[PDB]
């Protein structure tokens, strides 16, 4: 059965990144189902530590640890066993009374806090990976468009000449700082609240550093109230999602205006556009609009979370709003989709050059030139060139046909004085590619300037990937160390007692 | 004329920190008036740099720089001269045509972006100072209450025994991470977008590193689009305010429940409470409620800013919502007020000890004890002690009068079996101060454990102050260097030409 | 298998209304799956109208209408057939080319707009029903507590004596105005945008009034742009949910403070409370806190929707945020839960009377009495009674033991003058039940005053139910008329051609 | 001194409506200063009623009422006398002890609640007036553009031909429903909570209907808790502002795209555009962007208010966020500005007709035609016409040059079959003005259809104005009745005692 939406101008298949936008909603787990595997890790690491502290005998420990494996498999099909007390009770039906001892010196409060942190931890690494993939597409694309002269806009009005590479490296710098936000957040998420128990700790001599290490954390949430009452990292995760997607919305909006029937300076790749069920001519920006809709929706969780924190005391509370899997799934899908839009975007280079040359974005260089040559102040030069534009529009003269006669009229009509400049000066000022070549300082659109910041982004991307790799490898190490300690106890009990 | 609100039980004056809450609203500047002094700094630093680059002659430079001083003084009483173009025009009326040359290679876009950053920069240091003052009061107060036994709550129900020092050190840990957020933000605020001009730079050979250094920045916003289109730091500043104040709201809510007529475990200092104009008995928590109202209002700017970013392209845009002075003024007033509430809070130690001993917060230790002594699993022990509570309530027995007979009944009625524990074990378990002494791991309420994290917070506060001092001193250095360079040009022109 | 959470003090089963809070999240449909049955109604009504307009022959119509039945059944298990174009294509595989003609003069834009309206329509009636059930429990409960003297609070400080019936009738008045909001909204939701097609109508001679009537609408969205671009009713639905649940959060917070270990003026019914997995004494207000969490989350959709509307033009747009089934499901569950909390709430009448008599909420009547008897101004009387309270607290005198000596001291110590009142006046003023009986104006807690507004709420509830019944019956009528017209065409084609 | 921003292409003065956007921020009152005149009305009406109830002697009443006049004048320059207790104390310094008796049976709680309602009441009428002025400009403008053929957009892609009048009447229908929202809100704002006193009424025999009538209310907030705890009308006022401005943002965004350098289908009037301080060619849409920024900011108050309601009990609370004067002032300025933008907008009719004829918005009529003539299903016809567009773009054929050869190619290349239609059918289908004339059902762009809904909007606007007039006149009547009753008492005391 074919894809019934790939009709008319929607040729080929949806790009896989484009399809994500339609799939994540119905495939998203509940928070309960997504956190549940991490709770089971906590059960194992907590029991291991209880064993190493002499609170559980090695017999008791091995019986429990083997029960968790059995119950974990039951809960794969029985959703009711995914909250703690149903889980504990089913473990008691599987190995008996000893099951209850896995909760010594522990609570649902610090269990839930740790499990949700572990879930948000992986989803944070999942996000950093996607945001790195987003930046790479952006930077790779910039490197191919150092010569693609085009206008930049301000207030949705043509401003000055630049290049597509210049524009894309603004997104790279936006994404670099969003990656810092995410890494900063990670340091506060990857703290372990286990050992806080209900909110006040326990008399049982737990080793909180041990449970924290086995579960992949880089440190502890020290104070026990903060361990269960702390939620600011949930609000911050929601925020960074919101702020990052707002920049993604702006790019998607920028590209959507580029690809209007009236601009026609860019065209979406067919694999990222849909059609209309009624209007055959439509090549619709469904990818851009559905991506932005995910950006708008990220406002919701952030507001919900902060409202819930403003409404309570500094306590554990069941009234606090969560950051849900479906919210992150939406962020990932949009990020993947815009990664694809950017990689496959088709710039219409000739109409780009045309707008830059004809629609008066070069007037600033005409103004600056009068100031460089005849030495008038900028406000006066600006007033003359304004008259030039006003007159040229009235007379239908495109910017690149503006000449000496017209510049002389405006100076006269505005100051009574002529102005001492040559036809060649005007010609230089009105050449959009020279507008680019002259803007060669740090962060400006000249090729050697944009290439320089691309090289910097290359070096920064290598560090981004390195940070991601070390963080991913660290969690894998602790996960492997935990699985070893678990088999160690199960085999020790099997052989020596 | 006396303060007509200090009547009835509202004895003495309002605490000055309490009065701030009523004064900041009517005293708050507009964004235009608050940013305007920083724009004038930018005019000076930008002109200095234009001079050092040979774009302005030293004569032109000195004439401009002297004009800014004159116009700055005019604008102290003429509000209309506080936006750029009115300012430029009044400088032209004061020194003539040369005034226009101060805008060479510059725009209102990067001017405004830099000026607002400078304003938010100082207000960020102002906030860190207040948040440090908030943490100091919290930690100083904790150090005096290592022995103040009291219950901690979860879900607004008495949970386990702790101390006031333990509770306050949860706030200290919350504030430490909010200080990290603010310092992380500072690094992104203290970047200079000047040199971006409209959005694309300029042909004029500016030294952007020079203007950035003279104005106190630690680096550049490199890409020129990001220089004018970047706003994520405004949204992040709004967020950290929102999240930090949400924790402040929770403490104020915690203290407000403490000081209810029904709890009576704490009392606000008279200088932080008001009365009722109708009900003479009221000692009202106006300080707490008005502080929380500031926390709720901080939701607004954050949402407004992110909405505006979701609604535009990646451009300079006049449609973006600002972070207003009055919003920060509200944060500061609430922070100062809660600094005062915490310092002067009166804990009712005896009723604190009473609740801890009588209202069953010690039952967990009774449960843990059965598990330590007779070795039953925790779920079974928990079921027995639950029956103990149910029966003791039915019979009006306070927790600390629970004895061997009752524990034996419940075990029998629940398991058919007696339970092998002594009267002295039960007595230990039910002593609320021993509940505290036994919770002696990291982050737990035992005095030696709370004293340990106080010492850590002492060391962290010293670093907080050091970071603040270095950051404040750096801006003062650059401000002094700028003022010197300005006088240098004015005196060079006066003597040699 | 028993409910593993019903342990300790959590005796019996969860109340069914309480269980809803834990079930709705995993059971909630996607917007696609919830709107899909209504789209199929639209297909039928649209085709019927096309037939009555002579755009489809009766043969074509019957073939289509029979295909929809077949495809509807396929889509019950094939989720992919629940968006339009997959559905149309599968109808074409089932009856052939004629399938395409069901889309004549129609678009996905006005189809989706109408289908979502129909979904929100039923969910709005579902909400009004639940909110009526909420008000009935509130009013029924008030009628049983005209004598339950208790203090009302302001700023979480005891204010004046009232009764539980008085308090509950404030909620009834809050709910009456929320029912008006919902009915006002309904009139704007129940308008039909079908006939707008893409956004501009069509040349095909549709009868829009006909399609609107067959689908249960009370009128048209007239202008065709408004038909597809209109979304304000989605934002308003989100808002009323948010504002109504905020009042529900406040009641749940009110009851949660009532049921603290320190207040003890009310107790949740065991079927609406949980326990702790660690602390056996806990009787936790899970119902209240989880209900409030739904109130906080309703902030999200509202903000998401309005953000999306602020970010677009006045057009159809795929970027607009929806009101999702899971959001409404949360509202319903919380409303049902608080309906149960209110019905089964256990007021502790004796401790209610005790607080009212001892904790100084009667001082206003003491103040008013001095003004009635000796004729001093209220500010002076208020200052005397304030001194009375201050002294009585210092000396440990409960309010109801305040006598003539004390009142005379305070007047002397404050004015130098005695005060001409009798021991019996003071005794009257300090009797909390007389405080109630004297507050007998409109809306005040005296029994005859509260009974009067209960009778009014009875009459209003009868009208609420009548409006609901007429609105439900109207949709059922149109649904039946539609099903008849569909069978009419299928049988006409079967017999005569 | 001239307006230094009216330079370059910013010719003439700012339109006064445009200037409002820059003035309201610095001119906005605090909530305290804006509510204060209404509090003084309440003092008068409350005292009058106390007199009519025999609680005050006519001597006492006249002394008070004359004092309020004196103190009102003092508070015009002394801001400290604008909150209640400072005001009462200064009235006591002016007429003596009797001043205190004006507060009998009253509180700051119901005083503040009523005063803020009165303030929001007038500001609501102020808003309805502005929104009516907005709709009139929209409808007046539509009536002049029944022939202005232009494309409508969906997803920012050209959709189908319409007219400017058709588009504007979508805004009129949006505004009609926003006027209903505002009138619905008004009925809940114009209820009087006075008589509730602290929260529970009073023993003093007040006539609440009397005070309510003298102050212009149409009814009472009956229950006394609801009288002081009720805030839902504040949240609803914030919402309707937010939702209405979101529609205003969308129009401003629509017009801003119209007026891009690339669309050029509309141009802002010079009096509603600014220029750039650097780029002389800029004709910037400052009016549109600053209007949208007001729409985004209206998100803030709404969120702040609902957060504060979610964070408290159902009580009077000083923690509730207000709707501030500056928020409404922003709404009014934007509404006035867009009223001016719409009235003075310059449509470029020829380029409008050009886009409609050349850029393929007529393809739906080409598709519908194949279905009408040869009877193929819509999906097949749609696939053929899609191929037509794809081929015509490839070959550079504008829509209106599409002919029989091309249509025949596509049918063949897509179905193998030719298609039985004439050159004249195709020509009809591709004529954009006939696309309009054929869309002649309810709400469609045909002139006789748009003229019909203009006549309806005319009739609705007359009713809008009538409702506004009756509501304004009613408040003026009660204000005059109050002023009479006040002079009555002052003159009665002067003559007879």
């Amino acid at each position: 059965v074919p894809d019934a939406t790939r009709i008319g101008r929607a040729t080929g298949a949806k790009a896989p990144e484009f399809q994500e936008l339609y799939d994540f909603d119905a495939a998203a787990l509940t928070l309960t189902s997504a956190v549940f595997p991490y709770d089971s890790q906590i059960h194992r690491a907590h029991v291991v530590m209880l064993t190493e502290q002499g609170i559980l005998t090695v017999e008791e420990s091995a019986t429990i640890l083997s029960g968790l494996a059995q119950v974990d498999e039951l809960a794969a099909t029985d959703g009711s066993l995914r909250t703690y007390l149903p889980y504990e009770a089913a473990l008691k039906r599987t190995i008996g009374s000893v099951a209850g001892k896995m909760h010594i010196g522990r609570s649902r409060n610090d269990l839930a806090n740790a499990g949700k942190r572990m879930f948000l931890r992986d989803q944070l690494l999942r996000t950093i990976e996607a945001v790195i993939g987003y930046r790479e597409a952006v930077v790779h694309k910039a490197a191919d468009h150092l010569d693609t002269v085009m206008v930049v806009y301000t207030q949705r009005k043509e401003a000055q000449p630049i290049t597509l590479g210049h524009y894309l490296m603004a997104i790279s710098e936006n994404l670099a700082k969003n990656l810092d936000r995410y890494r900063e957040l990670y340091a506060r998420i990857n703290l372990c609240p286990l050992g806080a128990a209900a909110t006040a700790g326990t008399g049982w001599p737990l080793n909180r550093d041990r449970t924290s290490a086995l579960l992949g954390f880089d440190g502890l949430v020290v104070n026990s109230i903060e361990g269960v009452a702390g939620w600011d990292h949930v609000a911050e995760h929601a925020f960074v999602n919101a702020v990052f997607l707002s920049g993604l919305s702006r790019l998607a909006s920028e590209i959507q205006l580029w690809s209007t029937d009236e601009y026609q300076v860019a065209e979406l790749d067919a694999s990222f556009a849909g059609t209309s069920s009624i209007m055959p001519q439509k090549k619709n920006p469904d990818s851009l609009e559905r991506s932005r809709k995910a950006a708008f929706a990220a406002m919701g969780p952030l507001v919900g979370i902060l409202t819930s924190l403003n409404a309570i005391e500094y306590q554990y509370s069941a009234a606090r709003v969560e950051l849900e899997p479906r919210s992150i799934d939406a962020l990932i899908a949009a990020t993947h989709a815009m990664t694809g839009v950017v990689r496959t975007l088709h710039p219409n280079k000739e109409r780009m050059r045309q707008y830059a040359a004809e629609n008066y974005s070069t007037m600033t260089d005409l103004t600056d030139m009068l100031v460089r040559r005849v030495g008038i102040d900028y406000r006066e030069a600006h007033e003359i060139v304004a008259h030039v534009v006003i007159t040229a529009i009235e007379k239908g003269i495109k910017a690149n046909k503006i000449g000496l006669d017209l510049v002389q009229e405006a100076a006269v009509a505005q100051t009574g004085a002529g102005i001492n400049v040559s036809a060649d000066d005007i010609k230089d000022a009105l050449d959009p590619w020279q507008n680019v070549l002259r803007r060669e300082g740090k962060g400006m659109p000249a090729p050697m300037s944009v290439k320089a910041s691309i090289d910097d982004a290359m070096a920064e991307l290598h560090k981004d990937r390195a940070w991601l790799a070390n963080a991913t490898q660290a969690l894998a190490n602790a996960k492997q160390t935990l699985a070893d300690s678990v088999q160690q106890i199960i085999q020790t009990d099997r052989k020596y007692l």
